């Protein structure tokens, strides 16, 4: 029953800040505008130990993992991290790293809704999904 509120399926209905953290991060020109039109769902299960985490939109990635065990991960922007999720009074946070750097998205349900908060040093942005 670890992550029962998360499951399911959940579409994007407002973003805040996100061009400002993806230029923190890194992110090109013409990736950032594409990504920042994307309407993405995400889809959350669990079986097991194992929980997935998939992005669609008009890129499609997916992630499966266990709490507090790193994998490598290929990130929508091209990036080759090592990520660990681990949850966190009721959290989900997902740390990434790559190249000396670090990034950090956390997940949690308020509400109706699963807020997604994506921190790069100083920039954070907020991403809020609705059940789909
Ligand atoms: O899951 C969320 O709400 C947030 C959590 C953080 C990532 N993220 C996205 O939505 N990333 C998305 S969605 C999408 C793209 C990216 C994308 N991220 C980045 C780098 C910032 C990582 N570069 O492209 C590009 C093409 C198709 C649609």
């Amino acid at each position: 029953h670890m992550c029962d509120a998360f499951v399911g399926t959940w579409k994007l209905v407002s973003s805040e800040n996100f061009d400002d953290y993806m230029k923190e991060v890194g992110v090109g020109f013409a990736t950032r505008k594409v990504a920042g039109m994307a309407k993405p769902n995400m889809i959350i299960s669990v079986n097991g130990d194992v929980i997935t985490i998939k992005s669609e939109s008009t890129k499609n990635t997916e992630i499966s993992f266990i709490l507090g065990q790193e994998f490598d991960e290929v990130t929508a922007d091209d990036r080759k991290v090592k990520s660990t999720i681990t949850l966190d009074g009721g959290v989900l946070v997902h740390v990434q790293k790559w190249d000396g750097k670090s990034t950090t998205i956390k997940r949690k349900r308020e509400d109706d809704k699963l807020v997604v908060e994506c921190v790069m040093k100083g920039v954070t942005s907020t991403r809020v999904y609705e059940r789909a």
